[PDB]
């Protein structure tokens, strides 16, 4: 495939979405990150890179330049989904996106209940906005999506990618306490989660299995993460 | 492929996508359609096809059977922009899907804007919600996105797959004064979206490419999409 420039934050799960893709990959040495400070964008990257303003971003193709300088000639492509697709796309060997085009719908739609039910619900817990129960159905729904063993389709896929920065942390917010509910309701719904018994057994061996595979680890640096999310809440 | 049943209804948007993509295929003439009606849905529909009770949704492979009988070996499968990719997969001479990664990317890409930005901004302003500007601006995005001439992508895709039914409509609410506002206001509103002159110049050439196409026309019942559309006004 042609250069690729990455447009990245650690603090980003969408953003690491894409960096899980390139290391599944075999493909993160191959690739130019580029971290972007969020509360200090700088001038050029909406107007060069994503007018959203958002991370993640790749420039493809083109000339080698600076990636503070990007090229008017590499292609600009933004949204994590569809990004990590591109990905799999370019790198086959990846075995990111499944052959079958029922797994590959079925992959898929499991992306689809991240996106709309357990992302939406754990922002909405976290913030305080509202129950725990509430959150735990939307892990339920995705629950009840898994095979009796294995990933997402069982094989790991574009469907693993999608979740596993979010579930990652997640478990730094519930870990540490940082949920806006008093010390220790946070780490008992940790346990809900991931301890591989009651309502949540079988997700709680897959969330398991998304938080020791090594794309996950190599691309989340937990001791940042958890310094900036205990300043947030500090606040 | 195997055998497709197709669970569908002739006013919703999001399952003539299906129909759309079927079509583009040529391949309406080979799936078992089965028009579900949204306001008596059949008992067995949620529990033996499709969970969430919408369509569209196929039922694929298994045994013969009738389709108020689905078979439990079928595979079912739900939510229209993965099954016009899973028809894209099945049917690949129906050239939806494009064969570059930068092009898929460009095609869903399109498709997210349709998703987050024209969708909501139509139901925000033909429901009097908000204002005819939200709604133009976010044509607008799309239209920024649009080559010199040709669809979404250039060539025909699943992008315009994704929009043409929804563009379909909103030109049926918006000739027949249904969008909330005083009489000719809704024509007037048409005129900016399609008449290929104006701000929306470039868009309204598109528009008339996609309300052209054939697919479209030969899935779109207007007189029966008409007639009910002035019923649920008049309440
Ligand atoms: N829908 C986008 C969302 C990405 C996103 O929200 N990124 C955040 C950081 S995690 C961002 O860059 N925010 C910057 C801003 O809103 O100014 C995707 O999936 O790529
Ligand atoms: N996200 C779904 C939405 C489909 C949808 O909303 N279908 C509507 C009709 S246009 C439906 O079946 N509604 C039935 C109900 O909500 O009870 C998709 O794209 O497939
Ligand atoms: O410093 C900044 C600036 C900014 O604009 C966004 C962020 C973080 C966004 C984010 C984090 C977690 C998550 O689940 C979802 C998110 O969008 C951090
Ligand atoms: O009789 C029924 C029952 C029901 O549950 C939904 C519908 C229509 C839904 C619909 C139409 C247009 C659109 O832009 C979006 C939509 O979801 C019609």
């Amino acid at each position: 495939p042609e250069r690729i420039t990455l447009y990245t934050a650690k603090i980003c799960p969408f953003a690491q979405r894409v960096e899980i893709a390139l290391h599944e990959a075999k493909a993160h040495h191959n690739v130019e990150q580029f971290q972007i400070d969020l509360q200090n964008k700088p001038e050029w990257y909406a107007p060069k890179v994503n007018p959203a303003s958002k991370v993640p971003a790749i420039a493809y193709g083109g000339p080698h330049v600076p990636p503070d300088q990007p090229s008017p000639e590499s292609i600009k492509l933004a949204e994590s989904l569809i990004l990590v697709e591109f990905v799999a796309d370019l790198f086959p060997h990846s075995h990111l996106l499944p052959h079958d085009p029922v797994k590959r719908a079925q992959a898929r739609f499991f992306i689809d209940g991240v996106s709309t039910k357990f992302i939406p619900a754990w922002h909405a817990f976290s913030q305080g906005k509202s129950s725990e129960e509430d959150f735990l159905t939307a892990v339920e729904h995705l629950q009840a999506l898994l095979p009796e063993s294995g990933f997402a389709v069982g094989a790991y896929s574009i469907a693993d990618v999608a979740l596993t920065p979010f579930l990652g942390r997640a478990r730094v917010t519930l870990k540490e306490d940082l949920g806006g509910y008093p010390r220790g309701e946070g780490p008992r719904v940790l346990a809900v989660l991931t301890s591989g018994t009651g309502r949540l057994a079988r997700f709680g061996k897959y969330a398991q299995d998304l938080l020791a595979r090594e794309s996950f680890q190599a691309t989340f640096d937990e001791a940042y993460i958890t310094e900036r999310y205990k300043a947030r809440f500090a606040d």
